[PDB]
């Protein structure tokens, strides 16, 4: 191999979109960056960056030590509230606008490690924001992308803009779907951001450009493990880059960054009431902060709770309705609490819980499964509609109450009650809770050490050393 | 008569429930109640206070002099933060709260004013704070309650807590409602509130707690004017002590009380951009802040818009979706302007403004009406489907787009272009134009002295300082 000629720490500088939807994952994988001895730049527009300062308290230099590795923030200013002004927020706007901002600022920091003495080793971007892998690839600077959802989804939305197989049009609105390595896809549980019926088709042109140069990224790391869907994974691979480092959040927490976090809204504190209930008993209840529920299907909701009679945790947070019904409340100060918001992972890890009703976004799907929580699939849009049909048929610890909100109906209180009552007593839910408890303990062991998670993110920085030459000058 | 023997101001003591909704018509007569030298207290629940004191710049007593006249504020608290905790806002459980709150706080207060030699002279409530009518039938104090919806609507809601007209129910949901002095309503066109299908029952429920003991108000002042409902006031007169003394915001605004401001929100500048446009071209479009669109409903609104080719003002607002058209910002260049709050009065009185789109709310009803500007209603639920009727058929200002949200239907961007063209062109555009002038001109000469609202307001104060006995002791 050569005698060692140099000793250099790594630079992973990671490039955040909107929203916590991604400045949580992209912050998990740098506090593991990190507790590995890695130099992890966090970076981000500044709007993100105001919410950033604002829920931790950082330091006049904006970092934080952990061994010799240390997580950093670098926010750029992506010039938006100049250009916007008085206009509404358009993601549709803001994320062609970020394009032409983030090719400007981003060789502009780039240049100034280098000069700095600290050049960037691997740039990690998201499928929001793909033009990171082309500076990063005009400056031969390695690339990797954090898929944050499925691989069944990404499977979805590579064939789609490839076109290798047919998916439903406006003439065929209702054909199955038939992809290499999944189970038969119904029209409706394909991520519907791709249906011709979707009212977000935006949603979906958004994330399909990260496809238009994928091959750009020599690795494409995924927040899912391969137990989990190692069918798919495996007629993926062949094609893609691709490596399961998943579940993100139950990787080992270092103490020194626990101080940071990446969730800007306030949480409720659900572990005093909690430790309260007898256990296995509490059906946990969330649609998360994207989710805007009318308030007719809120109605048959809680009616739904309270004709079921189970003890609950209501998530019900409202923009900025939502009326419970009267006899909801004479009841619910013995059955249940109603919050704003939870801290989930808590929640889903308390012995009082029993089940979680949620609208099946990857990050729930994947908490619940890595928690032996067995789920009540009350999807939406998006690819939860998929995360729904794999909890529910595939992973086998789920009961569904809804196909998501193309369907166009209101979920009735009866349908919520047997849902309810189905998933807390009877021989279904000793069916789901035993295969939860299953997918828990894979889930903990491919984060340990000697994990197929935990060995891939390790093989990953080891590969970045290689490219980088971090022991040999020139 | 008699010689005089005192010489004492008269006291006004409102009192606010939560939101601008209350706020500002309340505010609004207490700056005309201070122009005229009285001393006004505004009295609100410490939620709202919070709000009063963060838009505003009150001194350390919160006080505001308008010759010996006075706005002053006294928030009480009403305990909501220590007993609701964690839980979502519930106006349900709230409206209760306060109930039980206001009863205790309201004659600690009132005393107080008694033994420090500013006895309150009279009470103004609100329908959503009932209760204040029965702490002062105890005291003997004399109180009315401020009506801010059209006098139409109050004989909807009256006539149905007394039963004394059939209302559609479930057994007959669609039979029509004739009240006196009335045009016939259809089912859809009664406060849907009332209607059984309404997904918001209960705030029906809240409204109909006024009617429970109106009978311990003197007076009933309304939020209209006599010339606009003429033939609906001279019926509900002969069963209920109303004074129409609207249009609150036309009364004249005095510079010592301006300042003082109920809306909470801030305020996008239109008046530049308005400036630059040829006259009686704009489309302002508005649904105010409690109507939540649904993303395809905005699509749609956006390709009517374009397509309309109008030139517009859209107040999109969301909620802490919606994404529009990327076709839409190419032309929206040189046509239109996109806000999320804008200063609604200026706007419709500025000479640019041709037509206003709105979701029909009462205020902006009659501020459509006062500013002489044509409709377009897009009514979504309440008592908008109601003003929708008025605007459209009796006083003949407006064109129809949809019939409020029960329909349960998306309104295409056919009917929106459709709506758009014919407001702004041809020959409805110049009926509702002309009509529209006189409603203008009707509503500036009830507020000038001796309007028919400029004489019930001073007959109310005289009335006031009758029952107080301002000027012989005892
Ligand atoms: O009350 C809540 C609701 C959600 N979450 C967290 O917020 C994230 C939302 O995950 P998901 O992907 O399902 O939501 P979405 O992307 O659909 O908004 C997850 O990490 C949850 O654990 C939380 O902490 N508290
Ligand atoms: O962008 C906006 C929208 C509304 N308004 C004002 O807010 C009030 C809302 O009136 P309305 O009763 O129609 O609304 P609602 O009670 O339905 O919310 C009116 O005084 C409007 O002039 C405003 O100033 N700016």
């Amino acid at each position: 191999m050569g005698s060692l000629t140099k000793n250099d720490n790594l630079h992973i500088f990671l490039v955040c979109f909107i929203g916590q939807g991604v400045v949580n994952p992209m912050l998990r994988l740098g506090k593991a960056f990190a507790s590995k001895g890695l130099l992890v730049t966090l970076s981000a527009p500044e709007i993100v960056g105001r919410e950033i300062r604002k829920a931790n308290n950082l330091n006049d230099d904006q970092s934080i030590k952990v061994g010799n590795g240390m997580i950093r923030f670098e926010f750029f200013d992506d010039g938006w509230e100049s250009v916007n002004g008085s206009k509404p927020f358009d993601v549709g706007v803001y994320i062609n606008h970020l394009d032409q901002a983030g090719r400007q600022k981003l060789p502009i920091m780039l240049k100034k490690h280098e000069e700095s003495g600290t050049p960037v080793s691997c740039l990690i971007l998201n499928p929001l924001v793909p033009w990171v892998a082309d500076v990063a690839d005009s400056l031969q600077i390695p690339c990797a992308t954090l898929w944050v959802q499925s691989c069944a989804s990404f499977s979805a939305y590579y064939h789609y803009h490839h076109g290798l197989v047919p998916f439903p049009t406006e003439s065929e609105p209702e054909i199955d779907v038939q992809l290499p390595g999944m189970p038969l896809l119904k029209y409706d549980e394909v991520p519907d951001y791709l249906h011709p019926r979707t009212p977000y088709p935006f949603f979906g042109t958004n994330i399909l450009g990260q496809f238009k140069n994928l091959s750009k990224n020599f690795c494409i790391l995924m927040d899912t493990f391969y137990e989990l869907e190692h069918e798919t994974i495996d007629s993926i691979t062949k094609i893609c880059p691709i490596k399961p480092i998943g579940p993100l959040f139950k990787i080992p927490k270092d103490p020194s960054s626990n101080g940071i976090t990446g969730n800007f809204m306030k949480v409720d504190d659900c572990k005093e009431w909690l430790d309260t209930r007898p256990p296995s008993t509490v059906v946990y209840v969330s649609v998360g902060s994207v989710v805007y529920l009318k308030q007719e299907q809120v109605t048959e909701m809680a009616y739904g709770i309270l004709n079921s009679e189970v003890s609950f945790l209501w998530v019900l947070r409202p923009p900025s309705p939502h009326v419970l019904p009267e006899e909801f409340w004479e009841k619910a100060g013995d059955r249940g609490k109603v919050v704003q918001w939870s801290p989930q992972e808590q929640v889903l890890a308390h012995p009082a819980t029993a089940a979680f009703l949620t609208h099946c976004g990857w990050n729930s799907t994947q908490e619940a499964i890595s928690s032996g929580v067995p789920v009540i699939t009350f999807p939406q849009f998006g690819d939860q509609v998929t995360n729904a049909k794999f909890l529910v048929e595939e992973f086998k610890v789920g009961v569904r109450l809804s196909r998501g909100e193309l369907e166009n109906r209101i979920i009735t209180r009866d349908e919520v009650e047997r849902a309810l009552r189905e998933i807390t007593s009877g021989p279904k839910a000793e069916e789901v809770k035993e295969n939860a408890l299953k997918w828990k303990k894979a889930a903990e062991e491919t984060v340990a050490k000697g994990g197929n998670s935990e060995r891939n993110l390790v093989e990953f920085i080891e590969e970045v050393a290689r490219k980088t030459g971090s022991k040999h000058e020139s």
